[PDB]
């Protein structure tokens, strides 16, 4: 039943891989039966709104850890699941990380968060620009 669009998730991939336009976060959700990707813009301040408590879709935001010394990009997918996510849809989530999973041979972090301040900004390329640091982290600066 449930199914991954190559197509389509190629298409955002390949947006995203340029950095040269106002996109840096693109949306993932499936309509009706299949995945598919969504909203793609600069501003995340969208993707915080959107993804509220109340629902189950997949994410895919790219940063870039740089600052005249050493100017690199990074995958980052994240998987947002608001409490109302039904017995069907929980299940589901695991299944889709899987399609996604393949979909995406090289990506860098791929994580779940069930908190906007864990799925901030801040907190997704803190995950990224450590990826095995000693926990010291507070203000997620």
């Amino acid at each position: 039943a449930t199914k991954i669009d190559k197509e389509a998730c190629r298409a955002a991939y390949n947006l995203v891989r340029d950095d040269g336009s106002a996109v840096i976060w693109v949306t993932f959700k499936y309509d009706g039966s299949t995945i598919v990707p969504g909203e793609q813009g600069a501003e995340y301040q969208h993707f915080i709104q959107q993804c509220t408590d109340d629902v189950r879709l997949f994410a895919f935001v790219r940063f870039t850890t740089g600052d005249a010394m050493s100017k690199r990009s990074k995958f980052a997918l994240i998987t947002w699941i608001g409490e109302n996510v039904s017995g069907l849809q929980r299940a589901k989530t695991g299944t889709d990380k899987t399609l996604v999973k393949e979909v995406v041979q090289n990506f860098a972090k791929e994580f779940v968060i069930s908190d906007r301040k864990e799925l901030e900004e801040n907190f997704i390329k803190s995950e990224l620009k450590k990826a095995g640091g000693a926990n010291y982290d507070a203000q997620t600066e």
